[PDB]
């Protein structure tokens, strides 16, 4: 089993306890600890922080004390958008630049392989051209790199690849039978199913459908993302279940409505720490103060409101859940997005540190024996 845990490189602006610094990197916590983000210049890899060095020094620095421990890049995110991204795999000249400086730049600061994710090809402003071009950028990198492995002699580069859940963009960027071939493993992004965009209540990551659903709608949960990337061609043993140790919140139309489904004006308020409306870390809601917590009874996960506040999250229960699901699936295992969004300090939740990310650890029999 895989326990792929993103770290990332602007946690560190966070105030007071929230704030997440190389001390609280766990060397033993996860299996693959991936690195969001790098971006890219002139279509080469490149830094996005002011300190990227030094955190990569620190973050591939963990592998002294457990050898066992891989690292990966990741290259986008949601924010890093799609123009750079399709002005790279728009020639074949302009995706062999970018692959022998992904090469480059891994080996220089120890990363032990990349992580792509693009948001998306074929979608946000990419052509429909990009979904084939994507496939053609994952070959390139999956051969280059076992190119370099003969060459050198080193152990070969891992290829991963963050991948969406939904159908729409599923089927707008990813030949899924293709890629999976040549991919290492997939990361799931089984998450953002919900959220403050929406005009009703749902849940970021239920791992059902509600009895109420239908449509499109009746896909858009954990259970149908994973079969969907199975169908279409995932070997079990590639696909890794994402799990988020956040929640997304709304703002109810009326607090007297708190029901999965009930009207809502938009995005639940910033919370104290992540300052981001529509979403808050585990330890932002797991002890907050004269809520109703909830569960879903079809979708096994909970949420919680106050007054005309309405947030569905991830508890230990869930991530138990989820981690049962997975195996009866046989799939690789659990990856998690982010280690600076649990109680990585364990200052908030009355459950020691990293309290979710731990009880993936355990359902996996990964606990450092
Ligand atoms: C999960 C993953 O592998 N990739 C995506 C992430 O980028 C995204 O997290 C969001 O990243 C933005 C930077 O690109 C941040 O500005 C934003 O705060 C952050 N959101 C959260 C909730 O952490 C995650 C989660 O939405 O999903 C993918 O879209």
């Amino acid at each position: 089993a895989k326990l792929v845990c993103y770290f990332t490189n602007w946690a560190q602006y966070r105030q007071g306890e929230a704030r997440f610094l190389p001390k609280d990197l766990d060397p033993s916590l996860c299996t693959h600890l991936i690195y969001a983000f790098a971006g890219m210049t002139n279509h080469q890899l490149s830094t996005t922080e002011w300190n990227d060095e030094t955190l990569y020094q620190e973050f591939n620095g963990l592998k002294k004390m457990n050898p066992k421990l891989k690292t990966l890049l990741a290259i986008g995110g949601w924010n890093f958008g799609t123009q750079k991204f399709t002005d790279m795999v728009a020639t074949a000249n302009n995706r062999q630049t970018f692959v022998n400086s992904a090469i480059r730049f891994l080996r220089k600061y120890s990363f032990d392989g990349l992580d792509l994710d693009w948001e998306y090809p074929g979608s946000q402003g990419s052509p429909a051209v990009d979904k084939e071009r994507f496939t053609t950028l994952v070959q390139d990198l999956a051969n280059a790199f076992q190119q370099e492995a003969q060459t050198s002699g080193k152990e070969r580069l891992l290829l991963s690849a963050a991948v969406p859940a939904g159908q729409t963009y599923v089927d707008a960027g990813y030949e899924v039978d293709k890629i999976a071939q040549n991919l290492d493993f997939v990361n799931l992004m089984a998450y953002d199913f919900h959220g403050s965009w929406e005009k009703v209540t749902g849940h970021n990551s239920p791992l059902y459908k509600r009895q109420e659903e239908s449509g499109a709608a009746a896909s858009l949960n954990v259970d149908a993302a994973v079969q969907q990337w199975l169908q279409k061609g995932t070997p079990a043993s590639k696909l890794i279940l994402g799990m988020p140790t956040y929640g997304r919140s709304f703002t109810l139309a009326s607090s007297s409505d708190t029901r999965v489904g009930a009207p809502a004006t938009g995005s639940g308020t910033p919370g104290p720490f992540t300052k981001e409306g529509g979403m808050l870390a585990y330890y932002e809601v797991c002890s907050w103060k004269g809520a109703t917590k909830q569960r879903i009874q079809d979708q096994k996960v909970p949420y919680i409101f106050r007054d005309n506040q309405w947030v569905g999250f991830d508890d230990v229960e869930s991530f138990k859940t989820k981690v049962s699901y997975l195996k009866q699936k046989g799939l690789g295992g659990a990856m998690v997005w982010a280690l600076d969004l649990d109680d990585f300090a364990g200052f908030s939740c009355n459950q020691g540190r990293y309290p979710l990310i731990q009880t993936l650890r355990q359902e996996l029999s990964l606990v450092p024996r």
